[PDB]
DNA sequence: GACTAGGGAGTAATCCCCTTGGCGGTTAAAACGCGGGGGACAGCGCGTACGTGCGTTTAAGCGGTGCTAGAGCTGTCTACGACCAATTGAGCGGCCTCGGCACCGGGATTCTCCAGGG
């Protein structure tokens, strides 16, 4: 459920976690750069899809 | 006359196709905002084309007339139209194409803007 994602988001911001998201309302190029950035790097902790 | 055999309907189980709602993904149309510029409109001047006063006539209303050819109603008949159905064919109800329409691409053609010099 998409309504769950933001429910997680304000939760994740409550714990000071570094995270990002990917759902069906994201532009294709933004989606590709997001997954490319997540493949590298290590500070970003959780990816919610 | 007593009981026997078989099949479509009565009862019933199988299938299974058909949809009710909700929810997510994704493209297209609608929604919103800015730079700038062209359309709206004021201020004005004028001239010349009507707005208006008065003289001097033709003309509709006036007042009447003597009828004259077209309009309304009186018979009267008779050519014709609204009354059954057999028909039987003119035409519609349902299906099966291939062709013109749908629509997009490569190109020639054409319509428009600018910053300069000419």
């Amino acid at each position: 459920m998409t309504k769950v994602l933001d429910v997680l988001e304000q939760f994740l911001n409550y714990h000071g976690y570094l995270y990002m998201r990917l759902d069906g309302a994201t532009k294709i190029e933004d989606r590709q750069i997001l997954t490319e950035r997540f493949n590298t790097d290590s500070r970003i902790t959780v990816f919610i899809l």
